[PDB]
C-alpha cells in the first residue's frame, strides 16, 4: 500500500487493474474512455452530430453527455434544461476582459429566454443555454479571447481563486495574479489539457491569499497558499484539505510546508500527483483529498508530496506570516481608492449573480469607457470595475444599469448575499434558490433594519455550493411536510459561521424551516444575534 494506483498508458492516465475493486460509477466511466478524449481526439465533433434522441439511445453516449463532457466544462442540465448545457470557465482570480464578457454576451443572446449568465462562488463565469451543435464554434470563440473552460467540472482542479483586488489594492500583501494564473496555466497545460492531472479521484479547490481580509477563503480549499517570508525571500505556507460535502465539512489545516514564489507550481504539481496516485476511489463521499490525509496521517502525507517534487525537499512552514490576524473585512461594494494614485474601483451589486445578455454588454462597455476595459468577478457573485479615473466617478455612478439593476450601493442585507444555481437549472437541487433568495431578503429589509453587514448564503442541496457554513445565516434546501403531510420547499438554517483570520464553520440552528415560516425565523435571528431593530 502507498504504491501509486495509476500509470501512464498511451498518453492518458489510468487506474491499474489490481486497484479496481470497490470503484464507483464515475471511476468506471473514466476507465471506459478517458473523458479528455472528447477534446484531444475531437470526440466532441461527433457529439455535436447526435440529436438528443440518439444520445439517450445508448449508455455510452449518455455518459459522454452527462459526465465525460464535464472535463470540457459542459454540464448537461438533464432534469431542467433538457438538451441544453451550462458551460463553466477557467478564470484565475476573477479577472475578465470586456472582450471576454462581450463575447460571452453574444453566445448568450442566441438563446433569448433560454440564455443567461452567472458569477459563481469561485469568481467564475457560467454561461447558460448552449446546445451541442454550438460547442465547436464556442470553444474556438473562447480561445480567441483568452478563455478555455477546460477541466472545470469533475475530477479536475477547479478555478484558482485569488484576491479580487489583486494588483489594485492599497493594503495588498502580494499581487495574487501571477500565481493564480501560473496555477491555472499549469493545470490546463496552456489550454491544451494536462492529462497527468485530469484523472484525479475527485474535485480539488486551490487558492492564493494576498489580502488581509482573506477574501479568498483559504480555510475552505484543498490547497491554500498563505503569504509568509522565509529567508528574506517571499513565499507561502501551505494550508491543506478544506472541503464541504453531503457527508462531511472540514476546515483546511497546516501541512507545515513553506514554498518560495518560484516553487508554487511545483508543489501543486507534486500534491496533485500524490492525490491522483494514492487517493481512495471507492465510495465517492470519501474521495476528496482530506480523506487520503487522515488515512495516512499528516506527516506520511507530507512525505508523499515531499518525495514527489523536484529535489525531494519540501521546506518546513515558516513562523513569519504576512496576514494580519486582527483585521476587519473592507467593503468592496461602492467607490474605493486604489493603490494607483487618482484611480478608484467600483464594486457593483449583481442580484444573486444572475446576468442577462443585454446587461453583460453594458458592463463590458462601461469597463471600456470608464476603466481599463476589464472587470473583477468576486466570490460573493458581484463584479468590481477596476481602474477608473476619479474624474469619471460621477458620470459612472449616473449610468442607467447602476441606478437600476446593478447598484454600487444596494441595501445592507443584499451587500453580502450569496446563493447557488438552485433548482432553476440544477438537476441536484432540493429547492429553488436565486429568486427565493431575493424575495426573502426583500421582505426581511421591510421588517427589520440592520447596521452590521450580514452575510446570508442560500444553497439548494447539501453539496453546499453556496457555502452555507461560512455564512452569518445560511439556508440549506430540504423538503418539509405540513401537519397535513404536504410537501413544501424549506431550508435548514445555519447560524454562526465566520469569515477571515478567525474563521469558523456554522452550525445547524433550526432544522427544517418551511418556506412560509422562513422570514419570521430570519427576522428573529437578526434581532437576537445581529443587533437589528423592528420597524
Ligand atoms: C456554480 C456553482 C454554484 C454557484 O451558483 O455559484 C457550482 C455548481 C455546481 N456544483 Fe458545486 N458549485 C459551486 C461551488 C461549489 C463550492 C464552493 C467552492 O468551491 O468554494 C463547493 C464546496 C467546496 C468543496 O468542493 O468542498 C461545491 C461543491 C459541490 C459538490 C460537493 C463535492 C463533494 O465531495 O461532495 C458537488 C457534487 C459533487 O461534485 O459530487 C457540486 C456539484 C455542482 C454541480 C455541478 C451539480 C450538477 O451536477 O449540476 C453544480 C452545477 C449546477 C449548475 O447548473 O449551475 N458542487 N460547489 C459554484 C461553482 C463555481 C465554479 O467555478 O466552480
Ligand atoms: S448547492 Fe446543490 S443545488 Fe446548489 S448548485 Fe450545488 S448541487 Fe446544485
Amino acid at each position: 500500500r502507498l504504491e501509486p494506483r495509476v500509470e501512464e498508458r498511451d498518453g492518458f492516465w489510468v487506474l491499474k487493474e489490481e486497484f479496481r475493486s470497490g470503484i464507483n460509477p464515475a471511476e468506471k466511466v473514466k476507465i471506459e474512455k478517458d473523458p479528455m478524449k472528447l477534446f484531444i481526439e475531437d470526440g466532441i465533433s461527433d457529439l455535436a452530430t447526435l440529436s438528443m434522441e440518439e444520445v439517450d439511445k445508448s449508455k455510452h453516449n449518455k455518459d459522454d453527455i452527462d459526465v465525460r463532457l464535464k472535463w470540457l466544462g459542459l454540464f448537461h442540465r438533464r432534469k431542467h434544461h433538457y438538451g441544453r448545457f451550462m458551460m463553466r470557465l477557467k478564470l484565475p482570480n476573477g479577472v475578465t476582459t470586456s472582450e471576454q464578457t462581450r463575447y460571452l454576451a453574444s453566445v448568450i443572446k442566441k438563446y433569448g429566454k433560454d440564455g443567461c449568465a452567472d458569477v459563481t462562488t469561485r469568481q467564475n463565469w457560467q454561461i447558460r443555454g448552449v446546445v451541442l451543435p454550438d460547442v465547436p464554434e464556442i470553444i474556438k470563440g473562447l480561445e480567441s479571447v483568452g478563455l478555455t473552460s477546460l477541466q472545470s467540472g469533475m475530477d479536475n482542479v477547479r478555478n484558482p481563486v485569488g484576491n479580487p483586488l489583486a494588483g489594485i489594492d492599497p493594503h495588498e500583501i502580494v499581487d495574487t495574479r501571477p500565481f493564480t494564473n501560473l496555477i491555472s496555466q499549469f493545470v490546463t497545460a496552456n489550454s491544451r489539457g494536462n492529462l497527468s492531472i485530469t484523472n484525479l479521484p475527485r474535485k480539488w479547490n486551490p487558492c492564493v491569499i494576498g489580502s488581509h481580509d482573506l477574501y479568498e477563503h483559504p480555510h475552505i480549499n484543498d490547497l491554500a497558499y498563505m503569504p509568509a517570508t522565509k529567508n528574506g525571500k517571499f513565499g507561502f505556507n501551505l494550508l491543506v484539505g478544506g472541503f464541504f460535502s453531503i457527508k462531511r465539512c472540514e476546515e483546511a489545516i497546516p501541512l507545515d510546508a513553506w514554498v518560495s514564489a518560484e516553487d508554487v507550481v511545483p508543489v501543486c504539481k507534486a500534491m496533485l500527483e500524490a492525490f491522483r496516485d494514492l487517493g481512495f476511489r471507492g465510495n465517492r463521499q470519501k474521495c476528496r483529498m482530506m480523506w487520503l490525509i487522515d488515512e495516512l496521517g499528516m506527516e506520511a502525507f507530507r512525505g508523499e508530496v515531499e518525495k514527489r517534487m523536484p529535489e525531494q525537499v519540501l521546506e518546513r512552514a515558516s513562523s513569519e506570516e504576512l496576514v494580519q490576524k486582527d483585521w476587519e473585512r473592507r467593503e468592496y461594494l461602492g467607490v474605493h481608492p486604489q493603490k494607483q494614485q487618482g484611480l478608484s474601483f467600483v464594486g457593483l451589486h449583481i442580484p444573486v449573480g444572475r446576468l442577462q445578455a443585454d446587461e453583460m454588454e453594458e458592463l463590458a462597455r462601461i469597463a471600456d469607457v470608464y476603466g481599463s476595459g476589464e472587470l473583477r468577478l468576486t466570490v460573493e457573485q458581484n463584479i468590481i470595475i477596476p481602474n477608473v479615473e476619479n474624474s469619471k466617478i460621477d458620470s459612472l455612478l449616473n449610468e442607467p444599469l447602476l441606478k437600476e439593476r446593478y447598484s454600487p450601493e444596494p441595501p445592507i442585507l443584499m451587500k453580502g448575499l450569496v446563493a447557488c444555481t438552485g433548482s432553476q437549472f440544477c438537476g441536484q437541487a432540493i429547492i429553488e434558490t436565486k429568486a427565493r433568495a431575493l424575495k426573502v431578503t426583500e421582505e426581511v429589509q421591510r421588517l427589520v433594519s440592520v447596521t452590521r453587514p450580514v452575510r446570508m448564503h442560500w444553497t439548494g442541496c447539501p453539496n453546499s455550493c453556496g457555502q452555507v457554513q461560512v455564512a452569518d445565516i445560511g439556508f440549506m434546501g430540504c423538503m418539509t411536510r405540513d401537519e397535513n403531510g404536504k410537501p413544501c420547499e424549506g431550508a435548514d438554517v445555519f447560524v454562526g459561521g465566520r469569515i477571515g483570520s478567525d474563521s469558523h464553520l456554522g452550525d445547524i440552528y433550526k432544522k427544517a424551516v418551511p418556506c412560509k415560516d422562513l422570514v419570521p425565523v430570519v427576522a428573529e435571528i437578526l434581532i437576537n444575534q445581529f443587533g437589528a431593530v423592528p420597524r
